[PDB]
């Protein structure tokens, strides 16, 4: 059984200043590695006014680079976060033997033409795979008229490149309704707990 991909409701274990990680009982035989940097900001322990004082910023991926370095600079995952706190997190790395599982919280739902990022203030584009001018363009269009919300993100992968005006509409209208399954799925359930599977 390979879990990568898979989203699980979980719980902070013990947070690890020298490591600047947390640890995440999740429903693994072991528990899985979170590190600092891959904790999105709505898990942070701080006033509602400090938390939109930092959503609005203060390879165009530089511009969210930056951003995550910011909060690392700002603060130490002991202030922000604290044991026993619940997360949505999901599997990056397979845990191999005795070596738990890698996670993060920012989420990607991986749909036929295109991958969503509901959680990661990205606003949607084109796979590195970018090549032909053509697509690219087009494409940009495409995504353009999307209107991704606010703080997520969508990647069109290669699959999608010589794809339907509106093939990629329907594909990223169902990773909306899977997000939104997602985090109903959530609000009825417990501690650890598998929420998603990556289906294949």
């Amino acid at each position: 059984k390979q879990l990568r991909g898979n989203i699980y409701l979980a719980k902070v274990t013990r947070v690890e200043p020298s490591l600047q990680a947390a640890f995440i009982e999740y429903g693994g035989n072991r528990h899985g590695f979170l590190a600092f940097n891959e904790i999105h900001p709505d898990y942070y322990q701080i006033p509602v006014a400090d938390r939109e004082a930092l959503m609005r910023d203060d390879d165009v991926e530089e511009e969210l680079a930056r951003r995550k370095r910011r909060l690392m600079r700002k603060y130490k995952i002991q202030e922000v976060i604290r044991r026993r706190q619940i997360m949505l997190v999901q599997v990056v790395k397979e845990e191999r033997g005795n070596k738990g599982a890698v996670l993060t919280t920012y989420l990607s739902l991986a749909g036929r033409y295109g991958v969503l990022m509901p959680n990661t203030a990205r606003g949607g584009g084109i796979s590195r795979k970018i090549t032909a001018v053509t697509d690219r363009k087009r494409l940009k269009s495409v995504v353009q008229s999307l209107d991704v919300p606010q703080g997520m993100g969508l990647i069109v992968r290669t699959a999608g490149a010589k794809r339907t005006k509106a093939e990629i509409k329907r594909d990223y209208e169902y990773l909306l309704r899977l997000w939104e399954n997602i985090r109903e799925n959530t609000l009825h359930s417990i501690a650890p707990a598998l929420i998603y599977e990556e289906e294949d």
